[PDB]
């Protein structure tokens, strides 16, 4: 509906679905409140054999172990709850339609995982919602996941 607005650092407001239109095989969005959420969603092209990538995420160097088997894209969710914690692969979104989709609602983190068109929306919980801010690396809209 409203956009696209152009990649940009953002605090979002709730109740809002902010929906990304991946266009690149690298770091789709980085989240944080610096305190107790950091979320990545890496985009990964279809049919790739498992390799080690460097990110630049929340400005550190990460290698992560990417694969996909696929004709679909993966966003892999990787999240940590302390800047001290390793990240871990959370959730995976397995997808024809390149879009990611993120909500702040409830106090909770709102995204979409599983295979498009049956990927499910799922929640993180967060002590301080109010403080995500997230650096989208696409363009996106502001409110499909599975139809386009
Ligand atoms: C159940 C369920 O939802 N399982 C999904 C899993 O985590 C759950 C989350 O709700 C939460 O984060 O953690 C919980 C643990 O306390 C739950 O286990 O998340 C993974 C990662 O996204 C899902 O697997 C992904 O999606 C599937 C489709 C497949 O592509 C995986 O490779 C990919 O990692 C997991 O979903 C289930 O995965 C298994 C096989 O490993 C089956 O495919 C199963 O069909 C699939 O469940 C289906 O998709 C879910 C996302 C959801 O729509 C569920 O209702 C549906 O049955």
């Amino acid at each position: 509906l409203d956009g696209p607005y152009q990649p940009t650092t953002f605090t979002p407001p709730t109740d809002y679905w902010i929906l990304i239109n991946s266009n690149t095989n690298g770091v789709v969005y980085e989240s944080t409140n610096n305190s107790d959420f950091w979320t990545a969603v890496i985009a990964v092209e279809p049919h790739v054999n498992p390799v080690d990538r460097q990110y630049n995420v929340f400005g550190e160097n990460k290698q992560f172990n990417v694969r996909n088997d696929s004709d679909k894209w993966k966003f892999l969710e990787m999240f940590r709850g302390s800047s001290q914690n390793d990240f871990y692969n959370r959730r995976t979104l397995t997808s024809d339609t390149r879009l990611v989709g993120i909500l702040k609602y409830g106090g909770r983190i709102w995204t979409f995982h599983g295979e498009t068109p049956r990927a499910t929306t799922d929640s993180s919980n967060t002590a301080n919602l109010n403080g995500i801010s997230i650096t989208i690396h696409s363009e996106f809209y502001i409110i499909y996941i599975n139809n386009g």
